[PDB]
DNA sequence: CCCTATACGCGGCCGCCCTGGAGAATCCCGGTGCCGAGGCCGCTCAATTGGTCGTAGACAGCTCTAGCAACCGCTTAAACG
């Protein structure tokens, strides 16, 4: 509605997550949401692929 | 019937076996001298006693920060089989 479309950050507890996943997942398909867990190497993965 | 050689017992001298009194070596006792140790005395200086005074530290009070017991949760690298 806002045409505010940039970057937006989302801190959230590890064990409630997945619920805030499907959530995104069912509500909002359109975005571009983005998951940041995992070690070294997957953080890397989505830090230069995403 | 008397002399003369002849075999036989043995007085005296020499050598060998058994026992006794005098002297010498040893142990014990008494008197005396020397070394280790204990007691006494003289000096003598440092511990003791008494008093005074300053202050070191105990005590109380207030403020701020580290530690501690017991629990959580996530990561991940180290320990273990």
């Amino acid at each position: 509605a806002r045409r505010q479309n940039g970057p937006h950050i989302i801190v959230v507890p590890l064990s409630t997550m997945p619920a805030w996943l499907d959530t995104f997942e069912k509500w909002a398909p359109d975005l571009n949401c983005i998951c940041y867990m995992g070690n070294q190497k997957s953080r890397d993965t989505i830090r230069e692929y995403e």
